[PDB]
């Protein structure tokens, strides 16, 4: 299980940082996706720091020991969504998730 | 939905299901696949066309062919009943595109 | 899904679409209907079989026949393209049941 | 539209209160539903205070002036979800929503 804050809120154009923590993160890749009702999930970062095509450069990913972090610079209204981190247990046998973080733009 | 995906695919347990998405930009743009079950976080099952994240069973596999990508689920089990989504980017690689989702019914 | 609902219904603009859910407990249990568009909050469009919350257009209407309930959308507009969900309760009225959702495609 | 806190978190068995504010609420009904990925929305309260069949008694709704409130007594793990209030503008012409509140059970 991964620990993630329930919500992060920032005013427009601020940077938001969303961190997940977990014992297995030092040895397991994380994936970050954006969840909105009614549409496919949108992968914003894979393997800790890689960005899929079509994803704005303002989205970036980093990792440090038992944490991984999605940073969103210059937050826009369309960024309002839930962000989930996905990884795997220490053994790499099964998928593990954070509880999701709701990003609000004040 | 700029990717064309059938709304429904059904198979009995043990069969292999193939879920396809179609789009003009798929040849030179990676696809990503998700599984969505009721009341659970979505799961990334394939990225970059064919790679599985740690923890994803090998019975899930992705492939690319012309203007179509395919999620193939071998030996479908009851618990695989879920919605499956595909994501990619447009021909330029400037914005994300996605299919409407396929409901996989088992039985 | 203890209610059964077609995964897909399609009509051209201006037509009337009928989306149906079926279940043994529907006769003596109210149904509720939602509209889900991409990237937006779900919308309650019908409650108690046939009542429309304030702000829902009269072109959306709900009805109830035997073991089926029906969301009828008259004068379908392109912006009505969405997923539609039905919810009710079991026979006794002890827990909630749902359909798998219908994708309405507007041609 | 409507103002709702981004998130509410309580330990198991506590009571959670989720409030929506809006100028038109004194004259317009509110509806509360539970949103989870992958499933139909679940209406827990309609017309301010009425509960659909199949909804546990621990869910209740109240209204007071420019506010409406969903109260969840004895919060349980399956209650973890987003809760949205829906209403209508002052004229009753168009639908309005809160931004959703993510309920976390610590
Ligand atoms: O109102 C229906 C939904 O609850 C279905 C799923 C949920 C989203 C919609 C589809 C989803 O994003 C696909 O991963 C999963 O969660 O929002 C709306």
């Amino acid at each position: 299980e991964l620990m993630q804050p329930p919500s992060v809120s920032v005013s427009p154009g601020q940077t938001a940082r969303i961190t997940c923590s977990g014992d297995a993160l030092p040895k397991q890749y994380a994936y970050w996706y954006q969840q909105k009702p009614g549409q496919a999930p949108v992968l914003v970062i894979y393997k800790d720091s890689e960005r899929p095509s079509g994803i704005p450069e303002r989205f970036s990913g980093s990792s440090s020991g038992t944490t991984v972090t999605l940073t969103i610079s210059g937050v826009q209204a369309e960024d309002e969504a839930d962000y989930y981190c996905q990884s795997a247990d220490s053994s790499g046998t099964y998928v593990v998730f954070g509880g999701g973080t709701k990003l609000v733009v004040l």
